[PDB]
């Protein structure tokens, strides 16, 4: 279904690293969702997250912050597959 994807998108928006509200990140959430399907590795995903958000905001989010998110997303992906 798309149930898993909607949940992943919700989590990514909710991450809200810059205190802009969950709705400010639809573009970046879609991009992170794509990356989620391209790996099973939290490090790899975290680096994609970092690049996506650095492009979007001209600010590098600390890698370990990206890594927690990547781990959470892959935990959900794995729990559903």
């Amino acid at each position: 279904g798309q149930q898993l994807n909607r949940l992943l998108l919700e989590w990514i928006g909710a991450w809200d690293p810059f205190g802009l509200g969950k709705d400010a990140y639809d573009v970046e959430a879609a991009s992170v969702l794509q990356a989620v399907y391209e790996t099973e590795d939290a490090r790899t995903l975290a680096a994609r997250i970092q690049s996506i958000y650095e492009f979007a905001f001209d600010e590098p989010i600390p890698f370990p912050h990206c890594l927690k998110l990547a781990r959470r997303l892959l935990e959900l992906k794995q729990a559903a597959s």
